[PDB]
């Protein structure tokens, strides 16, 4: 059977500010041949946003989101993937790590993930955080309490009927806390 066309992928998903991009990044550097692609890179241009009742800009949905690129982002991954280990004798099976906050909704890759994390953390330590962050544009007074925070839960709504196994994570232990506990995890998948 010709190798080369078989691949493993991680999905990281979880509410802001959890740790997931520094997550992605440190697992990568410890997994061969692993590339990482992050959903904030697919934010449609401000003025294809919408606002809502109240004038919040609706960022914290998929339609804010780019997702026809995202996947157009993961077939580049996989075809370059293909030519990532030359042919020899007989696998080593490329990785991608797609992370961001709003995955395990997205319909179309509800078949894609071959292991699933979710970072966690609860309202007072998230929007804690959050505040910490500068954002463009700037959160709102308001912001968090009018839109990320609601719009969260909706999603972990949406979560709690999924077709495949999630990993929930303490996203308040410390980075390297969490790259043990997931590395452990994975390496007895991969
Ligand atoms: N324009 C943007 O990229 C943007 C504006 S707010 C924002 C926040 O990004 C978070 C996901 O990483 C999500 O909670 C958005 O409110 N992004
Ligand atoms: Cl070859």
């Amino acid at each position: 059977v010709p190798r080369g066309s078989k691949t493993f992928i991680i999905g990281i998903s979880g509410v802001t500010n959890s740790g997931k991009t520094t997550l992605a990044k440190n697992l990568q550097k410890h997994l061969p041949n692993c590339s990482v692609i992050s959903q904030d890179d697919f934010f449609k241009p401000e003025s294809e946003i919408e606002t809502d009742k109240n004038g919040f800009l609706q960022y914290d949905v998929l339609e804010a989101l780019n997702m026809e690129k995202m996947m157009s982002a993961i077939s580049c991954w996989m075809e370059s993937a293909r030519h990532s280990v030359v042919s020899t004798d007989q696998e080593e099976i490329p990785i991608l790590i797609i992370e961001g906050f709003l995955l395990f909704n997205y319909k179309p890759l509800d078949t894609i993930w071959n292991r699933s994390y979710f970072l966690t953390i609860p309202y007072e330590e998230c929007k804690r955080r959050r505040s910490t962050r500068v954002y463009q544009p700037p959160d709102s007074p308001g912001y968090f309490d009018g839109h990320v925070w609601p719009m969260y839960l909706k999603y972990r709504q949406e979560m709690q009927d999924i077709t495949w196994e999630v990993v929930y994570l303490d996203g308040t232990k410390s980075e390297e806390d969490l790259f043990l506990q997931v590395y452990e995890d994975l390496i007895q998948e991969l």
